[PDB]
């Protein structure tokens, strides 16, 4: 068949945060950060397999009250210096029933005393599924509010990764 | 036909990030030179421009110091992309044989750090020759001062952030 | 807003400079050699094969379709990398504002592999079909097939 | 290391796209059009005609010089911007490694103004014959005035 | 009882010739092309163990009168998809008494109509020997000459190994 | 035409790779001090989290002839127990040495390991490489490895 | 979590070299020779002829099936060992993910022995059929005997 039936989103945003600051906080140490940022949803942040760099995979344990339980992510392609990333989740009740995997691709660029981000995120539908075209704002929505939050903390304390 | 200038093209790496060097070693290079070297630098201030392109700073040296002051104007500033074109265009730092020294700076973010490429051009007055030293001693200073700035910034992460 | 994208993972015996030239750099003039039964003419309207160059491709008189202009956004031929815009043209229906292709081939032994990221965009306050998307793919996929056959049997072409 | 640089401002009655096309884009070719007693051929050997493009300029057999090579670093035929480099040939000799040219034109009336920057890059621990400078400046300024005269007199060319 | 110091040469080069033809010419089907380009020099060249792939042992014949006689090359590693090879010259009179082995690590890239390349050549001495920088420059010039002949021949005939 | 000198070595050990690869690659900068607190004062990563591009700095003891040396992980593949790290800065190079490249490939063998290691000596343009440097360097690196081996054999929890 | 394995010990008076060259290496070419009224062609599309090679098998004008896709996984002609996958064709009949034939011949006297282990894999949600696999062994076994006797007749065949 015309086998190409997948769902991807790409946005760009502007923040007064040196890239290195958002990369560390939203990619390199996201597992650690989501917890400190939304302590009420995340109980633990840790690496299961890896010593940093590519090939390292994350475990994100929710508080024992949250509908969800954990996220599995792994480090695919990392180009440190330019702030480029490809990672994805490959197991955890967070799937919500409409994906085989979720590949997150991000690349940032220094922009004044802040940054520019190009985010490629692909929600992979599965056989006999019609990936929720209404479930789009939501998956995104968790990451944005968490972005807006990491920001403020990062804006408030510049020495944290600068 | 046209008089040749002596050009300095420099490639530099730092652990310090781009908005911070560019802050220190360009716009507030005159102000930071005082904070940076109070045994040589009496005062740094802007005498033309509110801080925008075509701005003219004025740098004066402690009295007993041979040199008196320096004037640089900002040809153009792409602050967004950390580019500046600036020229040293007055003072006895120039002696007689130099008409103007042009500085061209552009940085790039590289991880936690920064890469910086910088040109400097020495325009010799009509007929006179290029004071090779002028450049060497000009190079030594602008840098030695950078190196001082880097240890200070590394040591102080809340400055220019 | 809407973001319904395709993701190709094609691979063929043709060397990548041969396809990068045949399907990216010189597509417009190649579309007429291959399907002289659909296309009358393919040429740049301004530009230097760099970025900001614009091609126009005219369909035969009889054809319901009239024309399309392509504008290169960014290139890097030595790497067989291109992102190109289909902004104006008859074929461009109401629901669609543009379609965007992103090319990056690589060498594989005496041939190549390539991942494509076509991106059919809608016009303010209008929705994107599957049919529409499904046809673009068939057109382009069929074009290459017809071309692969040709670069295969005439190896000097763009070699 | 010590580089010798010539920056200057020039002014022409000739339209800024014609002058650029003639003295940047098609230079390798127009060099041969305006001085057939010096150059026998002018061509591209690497690229389409965009950044990274490499030209070969060959002198007539009887000329002492043999050929020279140039590469484009950046073009932006949109805003008349180019940076190219002379990185091979006997005009370079042993002292000089390469010569980099930055041109930036713009329209003033039916004509133009420009800023050219030539910088002769001497090999490690070598000197640049301040003369090598004065010779380049000359050869080019002459060429530019020849062409300007043809173009003034032949208004349809590159128009 | 320290190891024998082996002499390593690292070269980077370029050809407008495409890398599949150049790998074929200068790696895969070398033993035969040596014979096409310099017949005044080489009599024959063959496969006498292996299927082209890894483990292959090639034997190349000098002309009768040539002061050199024979050489066996063994293919240590072959990844023909990525233009990457590693093979060994171990058997032959070209090997001065003072030389145990010459190992070649080749890796080409694609650049437009042609290629970019990195070649590693290490000459391994025999027990308690001084590699004569003589022989080093010797083969090295030989094989670059060869590089230049072939390149010129290919640029001439675009189908060969196309 | 300007050469470099390379020592190619194949090794065996009763320690398992993953353990060896952590002792003698990643945390080599640290352990060196553990192993030889009389030669080294510290071992630290200036730049990186541990990945391609990561650089480390190792400091010698006050009395020792040397001062420092930093290494660059040009390539890593902890999954395959392969690495490529270069010594590019330090007194240890004299004036003669441009850089030293370390290429390691370890391989599980029963409860043990076999390691394939190359060490390439690249000289400063125009300068030579004197075996003196490369006999003294192989030996140092290897003595260290035998100390480590002992310790980890007698300490099964360490880098388990 | 299912798969139909089948281990058969066989013995023959043909030396293991020829047997390896006739029911493994050149089979596909040999099937048309012995059973021509059943076959058209055996060839390669993307294979060296050694480890990692592929083959394809075409019957005659009407035969139900069309062609068989056999890869090569692990070869060692020296020790007359071979694995060859069968993942495409229409003999898979919607049940067969693949069929993995695994051979290993050894010289005995002037003849040979053989441990043959065919295999039939199931695509998730497919029935691991009973008598179908029974035709597998039948086809092959029967050929072997035709071949076996042929190599007796013409002994110089395949040295
Ligand atoms: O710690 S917290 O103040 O809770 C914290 C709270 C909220 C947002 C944060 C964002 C980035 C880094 C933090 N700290 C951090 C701490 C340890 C390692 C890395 C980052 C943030
Ligand atoms: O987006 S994340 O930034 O990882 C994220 C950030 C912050 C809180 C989150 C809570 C639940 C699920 C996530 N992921 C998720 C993913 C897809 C759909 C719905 C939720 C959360
Ligand atoms: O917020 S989102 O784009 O949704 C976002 C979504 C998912 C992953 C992200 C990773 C880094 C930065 C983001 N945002 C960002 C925003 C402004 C400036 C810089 C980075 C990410
Ligand atoms: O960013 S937040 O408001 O935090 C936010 C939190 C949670 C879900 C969101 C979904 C869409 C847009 C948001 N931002 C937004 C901001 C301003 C106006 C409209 C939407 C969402
Ligand atoms: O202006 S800077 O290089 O910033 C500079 C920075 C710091 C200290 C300096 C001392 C003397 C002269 C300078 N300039 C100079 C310029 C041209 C010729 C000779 C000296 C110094
Ligand atoms: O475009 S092709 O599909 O190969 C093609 C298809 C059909 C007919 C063609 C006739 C001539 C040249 C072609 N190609 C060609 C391409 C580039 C340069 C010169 C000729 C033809
Ligand atoms: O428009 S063209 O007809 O080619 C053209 C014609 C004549 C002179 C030109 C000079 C500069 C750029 C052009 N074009 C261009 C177009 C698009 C992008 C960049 C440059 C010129
Ligand atoms: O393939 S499509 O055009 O999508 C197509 C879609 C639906 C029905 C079609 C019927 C005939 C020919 C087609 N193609 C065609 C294309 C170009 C010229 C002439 C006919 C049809
Ligand atoms: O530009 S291509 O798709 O490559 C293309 C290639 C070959 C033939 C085509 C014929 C008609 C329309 C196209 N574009 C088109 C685009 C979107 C939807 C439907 C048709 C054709
Ligand atoms: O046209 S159809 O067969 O309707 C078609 C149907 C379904 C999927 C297709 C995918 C690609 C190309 C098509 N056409 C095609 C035509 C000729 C050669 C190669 C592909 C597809
Ligand atoms: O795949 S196609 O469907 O023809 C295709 C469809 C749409 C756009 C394409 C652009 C470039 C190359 C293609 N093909 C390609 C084929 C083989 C290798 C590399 C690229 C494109
Ligand atoms: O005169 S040239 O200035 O070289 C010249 C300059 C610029 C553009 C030209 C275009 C056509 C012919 C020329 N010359 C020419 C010369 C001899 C015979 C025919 C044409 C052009
Ligand atoms: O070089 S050429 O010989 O035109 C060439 C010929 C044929 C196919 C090519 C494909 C890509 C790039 C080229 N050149 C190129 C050169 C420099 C920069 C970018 C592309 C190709
Ligand atoms: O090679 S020439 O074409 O003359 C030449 C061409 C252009 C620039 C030159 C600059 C210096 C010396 C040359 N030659 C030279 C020749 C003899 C004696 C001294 C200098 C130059
Ligand atoms: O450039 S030179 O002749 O070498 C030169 C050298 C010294 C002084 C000159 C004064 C005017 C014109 C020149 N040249 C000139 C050359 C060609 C045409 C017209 C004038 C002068
Ligand atoms: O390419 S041009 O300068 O414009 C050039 C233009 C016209 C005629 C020239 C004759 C000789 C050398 C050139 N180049 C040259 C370059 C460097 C030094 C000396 C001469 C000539
Ligand atoms: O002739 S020169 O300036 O020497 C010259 C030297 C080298 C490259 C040039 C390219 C374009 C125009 C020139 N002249 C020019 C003159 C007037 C207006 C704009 C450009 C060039
Ligand atoms: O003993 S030796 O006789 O020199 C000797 C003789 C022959 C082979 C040897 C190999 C390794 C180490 C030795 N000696 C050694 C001595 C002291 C400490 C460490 C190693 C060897
Ligand atoms: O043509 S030859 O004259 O033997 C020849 C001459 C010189 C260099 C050659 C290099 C590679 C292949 C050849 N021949 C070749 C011929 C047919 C197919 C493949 C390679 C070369
Ligand atoms: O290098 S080869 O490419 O095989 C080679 C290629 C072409 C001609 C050769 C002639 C003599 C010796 C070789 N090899 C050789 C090797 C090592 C040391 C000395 C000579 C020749
Ligand atoms: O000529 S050499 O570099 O010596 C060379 C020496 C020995 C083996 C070689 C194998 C392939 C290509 C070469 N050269 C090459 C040159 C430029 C680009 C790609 C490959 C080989
Ligand atoms: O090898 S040759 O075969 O004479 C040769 C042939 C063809 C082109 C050459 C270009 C540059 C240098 C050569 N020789 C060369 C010789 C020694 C050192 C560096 C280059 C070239
Ligand atoms: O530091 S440990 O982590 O145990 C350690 C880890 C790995 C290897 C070690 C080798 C020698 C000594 C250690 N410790 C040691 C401690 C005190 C005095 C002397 C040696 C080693
Ligand atoms: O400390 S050592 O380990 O020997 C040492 C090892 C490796 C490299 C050295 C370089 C310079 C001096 C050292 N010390 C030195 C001591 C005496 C004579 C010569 C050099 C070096
Ligand atoms: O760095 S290591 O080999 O790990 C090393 C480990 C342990 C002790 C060392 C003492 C001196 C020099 C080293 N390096 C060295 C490097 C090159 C030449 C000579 C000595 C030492
Ligand atoms: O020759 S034939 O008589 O066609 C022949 C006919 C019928 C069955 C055969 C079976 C195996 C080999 C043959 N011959 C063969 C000949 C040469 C090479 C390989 C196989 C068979
Ligand atoms: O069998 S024979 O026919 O004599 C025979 C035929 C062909 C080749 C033979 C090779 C070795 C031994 C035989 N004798 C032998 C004896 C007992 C068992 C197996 C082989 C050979
Ligand atoms: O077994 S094969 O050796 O390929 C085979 C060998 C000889 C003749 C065959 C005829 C038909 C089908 C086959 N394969 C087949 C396989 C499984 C089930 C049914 C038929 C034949
Ligand atoms: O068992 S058969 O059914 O012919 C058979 C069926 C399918 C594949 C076979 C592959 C090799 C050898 C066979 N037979 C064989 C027979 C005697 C000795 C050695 C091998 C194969
Ligand atoms: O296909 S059968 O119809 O069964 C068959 C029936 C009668 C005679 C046969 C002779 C050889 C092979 C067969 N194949 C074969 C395969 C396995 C076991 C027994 C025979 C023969």
């Amino acid at each position: 068949p015309f086998t190409m039936a997948a769902y991807t989103i790409v946005k760009e945003e502007e923040s007064p945060i040196a890239p290195h600051r958002l990369f560390k906080a939203l990619v390199l140490e996201r597992h650690q950060v989501l917890v400190k940022a939304q302590p009420h949803v995340f109980k633990s942040g840790e690496i299961i397999e890896g010593d940093g760099g590519v090939g390292t995979v994350t475990k994100i344990t929710f508080v024992d009250g949250h509908p969800l339980t954990y996220m599995l992510h792994k480090f695919d392609e990392i180009d440190a210096a330019n702030f480029y990333c490809k990672y994805t989740l490959f197991e955890g009740d967070v799937l919500r029933d409409n994906i085989e995997k979720v590949v997150y691709e991000v690349k940032l660029e220094a922009v004044g005393g802040g940054s520019k981000g190009k985010i490629t995120v692909t929600y992979h539908p599965k056989p006999g599924c019609t990936v929720n075209e209404e479930e789009v704002k939501i998956g995104e929505k968790k990451a944005y509010e968490f972005y807006k939050q990491v920001e403020e903390y990062l804006a408030a304390n510049p020495e944290v990764f600068a």
